[PDB]
């Protein structure tokens, strides 16, 4: 039993090594001791370890993602297996109320791995008998069954989110066992000593709300480090809670750093005279101040060392992230009005505010900035916190966005976010034409919404034009079928071939409504011109041919 | 019409002149109130339409819908998809063998149910049925 | 029909019930001592016990399918 936990973790193996020092820590002081530190430290290594690849970014040596889903009897799926790339995976497709079913069962089983990191014996989202289980199931129980990766020593950590229809003569239970493991690991390792932690997201079709302006001064809470997982799965990135946070930064980093610890401890120095001088009895005036400047020295000693950065370093690293990834903002600073404090950014070259924004902008600058704040609380031991792990998944990434926005959209985010699993959806071709062809799962039900295996698109669409993937993968003509005047180029060759090819009258009245519309220097009256000088040329080939063969 | 504002703290402000606008509206609804007239139609879409609206409108629909209800609401968010499904249904109750004046909501009231037999015995606001409404 | 000629034996002022789906929200009305009355115009007390014996008719009902009478089903009513 332990030989063998042993003989696991010596040849890699973290589970086998949370084990061996679940069991020997509990053991007293002095006994077993190197023991447990080897154990932890092997584990915090797994957890820890990587190294900074020839391009600069750093790369975990244990990668953490999601690799199967299957959905058996789960809204209108009867058994849907999904296979999910490394980096980044898109569902297209017509049907967008089942692209979105399979979004939403990934951010549940993500859910339990959230909560169990947040408290120990966490409770996650939990499949609805109502809405979940198919009708048309027979067996009346769907399950949501992931295979997730955390490296060679940790293959597979199997999850199944499973409900059963009332009445049913057997229970279907959850097996969410491995996830639970894996994220009391993640727990415990950070609570014995301050570790990289996974990033969990989900923006959902809701991402999209007006900015609320004046904002909920609910000061304490959007400091915490934990508070990366609050809402984080709920669908609308917690912008709001990315403003407070954003503001509680710069006001530390304007002020409270030049001084320093320099007038805190000041006031037991000046509070001694009422102490030596005063009443016998003053502990109600220092009953407060003198544990407080103890726990903020134990709070700040992150800040200080090599821990949790410092609120100017996240301040200047969420900028960069937000400058590089939104194409228009290209600086963002927290101004203080009379009384009130203000976050502007340069839009276009100019000063505006948050919610002088357009809705595109404010909506990808609302996802960008939660993500990129959620990974510099959870990242606080890397040089770049956005190279952490963790899984995002985006409903509709093209939404508001110009198809120039749509060219660069997902470079910008695989390019700030190099270790995140992506899984996006989406229906535009100019989103399609940055993505691999192998990353594409295209999304074609039935009449009953029931699809099995999702598939990749035939072509490679990294260097297509726009139009051959709206017409190869998204079965959509280039030229609008429902106008009579797409078809004129049609019409008018077979004209010029009825009467063997050289303008007649029913084709020189279709040549200039053809220059007339689309005008002289168009594509179109340069493919006119050129039939009618391939039909001149080949009537006066058929002559010479004649002439030779006859 | 010309509409104007001044930003906070400057001394002069400026002043929106919208008279000729108020003064066609004015003859609009004049004319409307003396003899029905058809009025134009005021609506702006924008992208809020698709987020998901609710005002417990569930039997609150039950209120005579006036000739000026399609000017409520008509350049914000108009074009919500619940309100339409509820509308929908309630004109299709209401259209199932199409009777209903002030009264006759009474007279399908005793002919659909209660049959009996064997137990014993404005000019502003004029609007089409709800039939061809539909 | 059961559920109806339950309601209409216990309750002694409701005499008959039914759905009205003119004036196009649903509405349930019921006869009040021969006056056809909605049914959030019933008193504190012909609408208590309304809603207790409607309740427990149509729990009765829908629980005893194979039975001719489903309110002889078997059960505890506190």
């Amino acid at each position: 039993m332990t030989k063998q936990y042993e003989r696991k973790a010596k040849g890699g193996n973290l589970l086998s090594a949370f084990e061996l020092y679940q069991r020997n820590s509990d053991k007293a002081p002095g006994l077993g001791e190197m023991l447990v530190g080897e154990w932890f430290e092997m584990c915090r290594d797994y957890i820890q370890d990587g190294h900074v690849d020839e391009s600069g970014i750093f790369r975990p040596d244990n990668a953490f993602y999601l690799r199967r889903l299957t959905l058996k009897d789960f809204r209108r799926f009867s058994l849907l297996e999904i296979k999910l790339e490394e980096d980044l995976t898109v569902i297209i497709g017509n049907n967008g109320k089942g692209k979105t079913s399979i979004l939403y069962a990934i951010a549940k089983t993500l859910s339990w791995f959230v909560a169990n990191i947040l408290k120990e014996g966490g409770s996650g989202q939990r499949l609805s008998e109502m809405t979940d289980i198919k009708n048309d199931a027979e067996d009346r129980y769907s399950d949501v069954s992931s295979t997730f990766f955390f490296g060679k020593g940790l293959k597979s950590v199997p999850i199944r989110l499973s409900r059963s229809a009332l009445g049913t003569a057997e229970r279907r239970d959850s097996e969410v066992k491995p996830a639970k493991d894996l994220a009391d690991i993640w727990r415990v390792i950070n609570e014995v000593n301050t570790i990289n932690l996974p990033t969990f997201a989900l923006y959902n079709v809701e991402r999209s709300q007006p900015f609320n302006r004046n904002i909920k001064d609910n000061t304490g809470r959007r400091e915490e480090r934990f508070d990366a997982y609050s809402q984080t799965l709920g669908g609308a990135g917690r912008f709001d809670h990315f403003v407070e946070w954003y503001i509680y930064l710069h006001k530390r980093t304007v002020s409270d750093i030049s001084s320093s610890i320099k007038e805190l401890e000041q006031q037991v120095n000046d509070l001694q005279r009422t102490v030596d001088g005063g009443m016998v009895s003053v502990k109600s005036l220092l009953e407060q101040m003198k544990f407080k400047l103890s726990e903020a020295i134990e709070r700040n000693d992150a800040a200080v060392s090599s821990r949790v950065l410092t609120e100017s370093v996240q301040k200047s690293i969420v900028e960069k992230a937000i400058c590089s990834v939104v194409p228009s903002i290209s600086n963002i600073w927290v101004e203080m009005i009379t009384g009130s404090d203000l976050v502007k950014v340069t839009n276009d070259g100019h000063d505006v505010t948050i919610d002088q924004l357009s809705d595109g902008q404010r909506v990808f600058l609302s996802l960008v900035a939660d993500l990129a704040r959620r990974m510099v609380m959870l990242n606080p031991l890397l040089e770049n916190p956005l190279e952490g792990r963790g899984i995002v998944l985006i409903d509709q990434i093209e939404l508001h966005l110009h198809p120039k926005w749509q060219q660069e959209v997902i470079l910008n985010l695989r390019s700030a976010f190099p270790n995140i699993q992506f899984i996006i959806t989406t229906h535009s071709p100019i989103v399609l034409s940055t993505i691999e062809k192998r990353c594409i799962r295209e999304f074609e039900p039935n009449d009953d919404g029931d699809q099995s295996f999702l598939d990749s698109p035939d072509m490679q669409t990294k260097g297509s034009e726009n139009a051959q993937i709206l017409e190869q993968v998204m079965n959509v003509h280039s030229t609008p079928p429902g106008i009579a005047e797409s078809h004129w180029l049609g019409n008018f060759e077979l004209l010029l071939l009825d009467n063997s090819g050289e303008l007649d009258n029913h084709s020189q009245v279709l040549y200039d409504q053809i220059k007339a519309h689309f005008g002289i220097d168009s594509i179109e009256l340069k493919k006119a011109d050129s039939l009618i000088r391939i039909n001149k040329m080949k009537n006066k080939l058929n002559k010479i041919r004649a002439e030779k063969g006859k």
